């Protein structure tokens, strides 16, 4: 069977024929892959930065149900949930390995579990999210968007601690969010926060790309060029109710944006920084105490968040049609080995999402 | 009228007769002071570390109602809430200036507002907490305990984000708390967490004092001497679900204890750190993201928290009688000027709470 | 100015020119009406079943902003929130008159407040919901859908009382809802519950209409003909986690469906029952106690719910395109007086929403 | 082994020696019974109103730990949790069989499980609540109080649906509770709500008893003689935010109190009504809809609620010492057969709690 395979911790990737019989099966439902998505985590494993001699790559997939089984009919499009539980802890037992207490969960295409960059796989209906045919084209985004749905859900849950965090009109329209770093993560955070009605500023150390300018315009989002720091933003707009670190950057980014967090505010750490050490002095931390600020680590969406993501992607075809049409940057055929290896190995500037087509 | 006065931002304190006419009045109920408490906040203003020429010091008070007004009867004991609202924001409008959005709140005996170290004052029934005569002796602690009630309440609210944070038996008995630092704040966090049933480890850079040893034994709390760091605690007990910084010390303490935070855990910042800069490297921050960890600034209790504190102090006379009887370190007469000025200016080693008695 | 007017409690309705100076203004923004919606509440006032000589009818409107104000561009479509606060109670003061504690709120086109069946009106920006031009056709439904958004939000909030109400897969997909009474309210409850992923059964004392059959098939909803009661449904499907009374029917409907409520379940009372008395015996009530059942009165959506409604309407254009195009039964011109009076006075069988167009 | 045994559904009760091998064991810890409590449920079984030849009666117990086990020391006092889970559903698996989804749970001394009126039993440490020696005398009340702790917890959780249910001072002190029925349950509800600071009116169809009068005066609670209905209370006091049925009597009591429920209010059904049928008319039900009222079935406390009960009983020894000393009406020796059978068979007027002492 054709599969894209990796050999962690070693760098490298192959697109080749493997023995179908030694690949991981998860249930009774046979699913033929139509699309995969690629993201930074795939790039990391391919570049070695994270009885089986290999692992099937890929955790973003849309496939078609080959034969009707229970609630699933032949021809239905489905997406697998990628993180699966440890089987021992109470969070996993209620279907929420995002909060696994043991750390012994599996992650398709990354850890302990064969991924979905293969011709077909067998899965359990419990781990399958129904993808409407009407969002077949952008539906691949439901996996990355699920992470962001969970993250925003969590931020809103935490802010229930504030006696009144709503605005004079009962909404959250008055609350301002700073999304630091663009790319697929920043863009999806922005789209979702605008959908919820919060004001958004996107920030990056440069002017907007064509895609970001469309998002700015269509979603009525603000943009800040942070090339020379954040003083001018603070001077003009003031402080923010929520700040999202969506950069995989140097942790000194946090030193730049922490002074822009307002009273009762939340700093959501979503990106995985891979450089730097950030100094926090007593003045900064004392201020955090006095003003009820919170810093939260945000990771991993689960089935309910994939479903929310499907509804939002559907909404964006109507609300933000121009931005929705830019979520998918390009599609590469599984049969195009040279182009496939290139995109698996490295991101292109201004890439949102690369899709792999099985044919 | 006899009053203890300060002149911020200037260092210094005086006990003298002042014109009752230039003192702040807050409502129609006349209250004669019986006790005040002293804390580090009083020491700070006295030492200049933070029409009207002066401010009446003091935010911890128990007074007696001199004349029956509405629901308050003559002879009733009351304690005033010390932080009061800005009158503009929605949090203050619902009685919760602990989450004030303007920062224009008042704090009795500290900022904008005359305190309670005076023979008598007038107050509004809405800011008065009823103090049962059966806890007259230890009731002064309800004010500092209120801050801690709010803090624990907030930690538990935030942890509702975790799908299941309860244990196999439906309680929080399996959850472990590290309380860093053991003066009145760390001791009160320990007593309250044990009342809630969580396991507690107190930590200081030394062996316990007598009072602490009484807490250890009576409340079945654990103690760790952190003089040579925390590796041995980590190796023996593992990681903690909650960590409270109850030290007003160098922020590098957080560097020490962050590695001891467990999956889904909460670092509660309560102490007001006065020195240092702590480096947080990418590995630490990445881990925080991967494990859904949270850091929260904890400050200020309000009326419902004062009321909860009364119930808990009452409970401790039965549950923890030895500990409860050590909460009050000493009592100084308002008339004993040399001693009073001494205790206002500086803490004694091992002090928990000093009371000022009006007679 | 042309307006549709009533004189409660008397029966009758007129479409005529009225003096602008007599009509209620609510703010600085001029809005030219383009669409109104008609519902049962309108028919009730028209038929006399519910300093001003008259009241402007109507509480469902979409208008166009006439000038470029702060936040609102000229040509923007907006919808007014219909219930407005009493200005005294804490619920109203946080933008939530749905929970008004005084009952002294106003309801546009019903009580205290001129409605929106007029050429134009002046409003405060705080009461305006933005209606994307991409949902101009079905956007009028955002008002009725808002009541339903609030209702489901409240049901889900209440069900947080159950330690685990989610399913084996972390979703609510395993939860079953019985929606009693089809057409508009029942149809919208069904669409929204299926959007959230819950299983739905619609019930009416007849077979489905053409429109209901579309919704049934496209949303994968079940239908039960309740003409001879509920024994057959109970025997086949069992009991339900949520039951919604979406009928304005005799209260004895509740006696029929209460035996179908499952453990930990919620009976949502949304319809305004019009006759009857229902007996509850001790056996029924003790069983409610034993099984943690809840009965909840559900009324009125506010601004955040209108905004959620807009997102869901947009989603349905892609998720349920056939059903979405059957939401608007027909549009009547404001200038077609004979047909207008007819649709104001009586519902037609199987009607979902009639829209009035201003030209 | 001596044990008190019954044979449901037959009436009758025996205190005799029974074969130890025939009695249910629940774990490895041996617990020697020191006290049991008797309540209405016991009286019902004794009077036959609700593989084994018999069932050991009793679900209210304090026993002594025979050997120093895991976290339990020889001589420690413990109380068993009486309802135990089905082992299948997600609520039972998180330690919360109060919300069991299968109904397959066991109830010590009532259903599927031998009770605790026996010389000793073996238990699992997970089902054991530590009873401080400082509350040995009234600690037996922790089991009935647990049900009430759960109930008030649930009411407060449900009321988070109201945007602001707190008062001008951030507390619930402005909220009024009507407790209908003044037995062990009504008294316990009253004490706990007053502990939480809510205003309470107790109601019964007579003047108070001495015990009740003592509760009334010491807790600053109000009393209403409801012998001639509730019109006079409604006229004098108005309506209530919470109404608790602590009856057991005829369900028509609900018809009488429902008109006294206020906006956004909660009717808590705790008592097990024993007769009658109450009519609810369309006017009553539509007003429930209009005012966001809720009716909730309240049943069963679990381990966290036992632990909260321990803290509150301890608090009452200081807060309400006179009331606390009236909670135990009398103690009967296990060897006093004539008196024992008397108290098992029938309640005495004004009784709160009868305790059985194993001598
Ligand atoms: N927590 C979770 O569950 C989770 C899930 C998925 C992904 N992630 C992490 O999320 C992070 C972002 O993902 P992604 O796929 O969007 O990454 P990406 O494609 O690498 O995009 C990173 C964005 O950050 C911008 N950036 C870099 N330095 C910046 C700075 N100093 N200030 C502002 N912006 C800066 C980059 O600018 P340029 O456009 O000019 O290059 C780019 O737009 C990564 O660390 C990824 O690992 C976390
Ligand atoms: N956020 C709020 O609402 C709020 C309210 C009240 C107070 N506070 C702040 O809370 C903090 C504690 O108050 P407090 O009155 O208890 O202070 P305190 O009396 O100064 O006690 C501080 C404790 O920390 C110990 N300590 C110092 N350095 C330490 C270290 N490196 N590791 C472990 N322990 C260390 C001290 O040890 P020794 O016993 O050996 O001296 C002492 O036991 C202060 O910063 C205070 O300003 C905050
Ligand atoms: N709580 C709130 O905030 C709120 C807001 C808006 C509306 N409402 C109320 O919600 C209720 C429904 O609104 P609507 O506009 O959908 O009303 P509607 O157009 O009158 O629809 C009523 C539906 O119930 C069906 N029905 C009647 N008796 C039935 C029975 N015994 N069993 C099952 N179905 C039965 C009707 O059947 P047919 O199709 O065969 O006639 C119709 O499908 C009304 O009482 C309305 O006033 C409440
Ligand atoms: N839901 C649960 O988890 C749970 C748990 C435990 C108990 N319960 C139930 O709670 C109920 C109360 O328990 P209990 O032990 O307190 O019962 P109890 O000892 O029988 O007390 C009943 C009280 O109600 C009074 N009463 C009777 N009719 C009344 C009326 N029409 N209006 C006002 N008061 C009236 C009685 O008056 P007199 O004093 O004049 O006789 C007595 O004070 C019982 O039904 C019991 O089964 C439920
Ligand atoms: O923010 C939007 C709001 O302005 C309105 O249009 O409702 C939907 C939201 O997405
Ligand atoms: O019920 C739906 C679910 O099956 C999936 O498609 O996600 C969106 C939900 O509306
Ligand atoms: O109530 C607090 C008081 O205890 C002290 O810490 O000073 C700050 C106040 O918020
Ligand atoms: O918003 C509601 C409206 O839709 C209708 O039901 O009339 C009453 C209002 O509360
Ligand atoms: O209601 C009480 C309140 O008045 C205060 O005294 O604090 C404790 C509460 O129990
Ligand atoms: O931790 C305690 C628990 O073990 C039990 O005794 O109930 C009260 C709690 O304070
Ligand atoms: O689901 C997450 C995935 O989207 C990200 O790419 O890697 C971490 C996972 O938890
Ligand atoms: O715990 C409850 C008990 O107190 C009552 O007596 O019987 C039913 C149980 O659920
Ligand atoms: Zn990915
Ligand atoms: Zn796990
Ligand atoms: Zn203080
Ligand atoms: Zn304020
Ligand atoms: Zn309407
Ligand atoms: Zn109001
Ligand atoms: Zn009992
Ligand atoms: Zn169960």
């Amino acid at each position: 069977m054709k599969a894209i395979i990796v050999k962690p911790p070693n760098a490298g990737v192959q697109v080749k024929d493997v023995d179908e019989k030694k690949l991981d099966s998860y249930g009774k439902i046979k699913i033929r892959t139509i699309y995969n998505g690629i993201c930074g985590a795939d790039r990391e494993i391919v570049n070695g930065k994270l009885g089986k001699d290999f692992l099937v790559l890929g955790h973003e997939a849309i496939g078609v149900v080959e034969e009707s089984y229970h609630g699933f009919s032949q021809g239905d499009l489905v997406m697998p949930v990628n993180r699966r539980g440890c089987g021992i802890c109470r969070n996993c037992l209620v279907g929420r390995p995002d909060f696994c207490e043991t750390g012994e969960f599996g992650e398709a295409g990354i850890h302990k579990m064969d991924g979905f960059m293969r011709e077909w796989w067998y899965d359990d209906p419990k781990y399958l999210v129904k993808i409407p045919k009407s969002i077949e084209d952008i539906g691949i985004l439901a996996q990355p968007l699920a992470d962001i749905e969970k993250s925003i859900e969590e931020i809103l849950e935490v802010q229930k601690r504030v006696p009144v965090w709503t605005c004079d009109d009962g909404t959250l329209n008055c609350r301002k969010v700073l999304v630091v770093g663009t790319g697929p993560i920043g863009v999806l955070f922005t789209l979702l926060f605008r959908t919820y009605g919060l004001e958004v500023w996107m920030a990056n150390r440069r002017e907007p790309t064509e895609v970001e300018q469309t998002v700015i315009e269509e979603t009525k989002t603000n943009y800040y060029n942070s090339s020379n720091g954040y003083d001018k933003l603070k001077d003009s707009v003031g402080k923010f109710d929520v700040i999202i670190d969506a950069t995989g950057a140097d942790v000194n980014i946090l030193g730049n944006v922490i002074p822009l967090l307002g009273r009762n505010g939340v700093l959501g750490l979503f990106g995985f920084s891979t450089s730097g050490s950030v100094p926090l002095d007593y003045k900064t931390l004392q201020e955090i105490v006095h003003t009820n600020k919170t810093i939260i680590g945000l990771v991993n969406g689960q089935k309910p968040h994939f479903q929310q993501a499907v509804v939002h992607l559907a909404s964006w075809k109507t609300l933000y049609p121009k931005a929705a049409k830019m979520l998918i940057t390009k599609t590469v055929s599984i049969n195009d080995e040279k182009e496939l290896l290139k995109v698996l190995r490295e991101k292109e500037h201004g890439e949102i999402k690369i899709r792999i087509l099985w044919e």
